[PDB]
């Protein structure tokens, strides 16, 4: 599914991702345009050979298992492909375990990389609150 950007925002409060963390809202819903141009389905392959899955694009190596991964952990005792599911909740959940790891939202390269310092409320200007 790719989500309607005020979709999205709407579903990620309702799981109570709205200032966690001190992270307000528009970060999370500006981590999933970048990521993945909103759309649960989405897969791409890292060097390291990892692959990140899902609409925030959460990482095999230490986060769910795809079974490919030399070494995983399966932090979030997942299967991958649950996490391209229509239903956010799985990659919600796993979401709140990897930003409460200590470097926050930087484990998002998107975020760092395009979020970060900017007016992330653009990112939800227009969502009915
Ligand atoms: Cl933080
Ligand atoms: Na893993």
């Amino acid at each position: 599914k790719v989500f309607g950007r005020c979709e999205l925002a709407a579903a990620m409060k309702r799981h109570g991702l709205d200032n966690y963390r001190g992270y307000s809202l528009g970060n999370w819903v500006c981590a999933a345009k970048f990521e993945s141009n909103f759309n649960t389905q989405a897969t791409n392959r890292n060097t390291d050979g990892s692959t990140d899955y899902g609409i925030l694009q959460i990482n095999s190596r230490w986060w769910c298992n795809d079974g490919r991964t030399p070494g995983s952990r399966n932090l979030c005792n997942i299967p991958c492909s649950a996490l391209l599911s229509s239903d956010i909740t799985a990659s919600v959940n796993c979401a709140k375990k990897i930003v409460s790891d200590g470097n926050g939202m930087n484990a998002w390269v998107a975020w760092r990389n395009r979020c970060k310092g900017t007016d992330v409320q653009a990112w939800i200007r227009g969502c009915r609150l």
